[PDB]
């Protein structure tokens, strides 16, 4: 169980630990984990009965199985902790799956930083695991690229977080674990220059803290 | 308390779930997590007293801090689950750290041994004079880690370079390689579960098992 309060300095404390960079708590670890496990059950219920291209028996179509698993593409770096937890819940619900990774970045225009290494996704069910949908530009770019380069049977998106008010392009993920306020979030994979990703809870960031670490790593 | 049993087919069952690909149980989730958390305390206790190059203020040397954190390089794809768990324990013990990834792959070839390639480079570019810790899944022959250490040292010139492995298979060594931190020791068998794979299968298991002999060729098709 968690205790969420503010100390005498007005700083958020969760389970005895102070978070002076946080404006508000969004979700505790318990709430996050319950939300991910609930979505894992939805993903397993949706994909378990489906069939797709048989690459194990070089055959036609066959059920999702350890021979022909659901293909999961995890988006680095923000989704790796979420992915590690989600795959264990998907295993709990008995969904056969395998995970590869891609990474994208913006210069705002989008560019691939790291490509997936899976090469046989034609006619396969593919699920993207991503940390958050905000404007929707990052996921529109990933979906268009995976669709044209891999030609999957179906392509869906599961996000840990949906920031509804940030949308600038049409993008509604098929699966959403949590809804967050229209603010910059940190914790549980969410970072400020790679800091704060290890927090077990999600918080909104005090606006003055966003440029605290300007030096490139 | 986990319930470990065998069904009428002789298959290992842990908490009601059957593992027909497994020969024996090595470690339950409870044992694995306790072992990782213990090593996280050792890592935090070792690094929090240290200092390294100040890139935040452009001074000389400064203590490990959120301004100048420990640099962790995680080896993809094998270490991502271990890394996700370890970083949360390191945060519990108050160790300032950041994580970047290197991706290495092994391919079946025409030569005597499977061949290694670097698929993804680190994105971090200011590791000179920094304390760097590598997080890796297992040390068996030691060849993979010797390759990674040499590369990281030559390209980044770190102040110090150490290795933490989830698993040590001591009886598989072919080259000198002793990790600085070891969470658990595994039998001289092919292990699966908790990140350990057969062609990307079995990584999601909460427990570590030994693989039934010959089952490493169960999924021959390239993904
Ligand atoms: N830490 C933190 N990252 C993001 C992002 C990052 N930008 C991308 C998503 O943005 P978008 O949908 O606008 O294209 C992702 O790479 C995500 O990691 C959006 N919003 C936040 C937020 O509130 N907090
Ligand atoms: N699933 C599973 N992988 C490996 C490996 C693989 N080879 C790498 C390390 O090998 P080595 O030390 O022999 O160079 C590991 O990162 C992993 O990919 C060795 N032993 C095992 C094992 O018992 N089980």
């Amino acid at each position: 169980v968690h205790v969420v309060s503010r100390n005498a300095e007005g700083v958020i404390v969760v389970d005895g630990k102070a978070y002076p960079m946080a404006e508000e708590l969004v979700a505790t670890e318990s709430v996050i984990q319950r939300s991910i496990k609930a979505v894992a059950k939805q993903i397993a219920d949706f994909y378990r009965p489906l069939s797709h291209r048989d690459t194990h028996g070089g055959g036609g179509v066959a059920p999702i199985s350890d021979e022909n698993p659901l293909i999961i593409i995890s988006v680095l770096k923000g989704s790796y902790i979420f992915t590690a937890d989600m795959v264990r819940y998907l295993g709990d619900y008995g969904l056969p799956h395998v995970v590869d990774f891609l990474r994208v970045a913006s210069y705002n225009k989008m560019q691939l930083l790291a490509e997936t290494q899976f090469k046989a996704l034609r006619g396969k069910h593919v699920l993207i695991l991503e940390d958050i949908v905000d404007s929707g530009k990052t996921l529109r770019y990933i979906l268009d690229k995976v669709q044209r380069e891999h030609q999957p049977a179906t392509l869906k998106v599961c996000v840990l977080a949906d920031k509804p008010g940030g949308r600038r392009v049409t993008m509604q993920p098929d699966f959403v674990c949590l809804t967050v306020p229209n603010k910059y979030v940190i914790g549980y994979g969410f970072e400020v220059n790679d800091r704060f990703r290890c927090f077990r809870h999600i918080f909104t960031l005090r606006p003055g803290e966003a440029r605290r670490y300007p030096a490139h790593l």
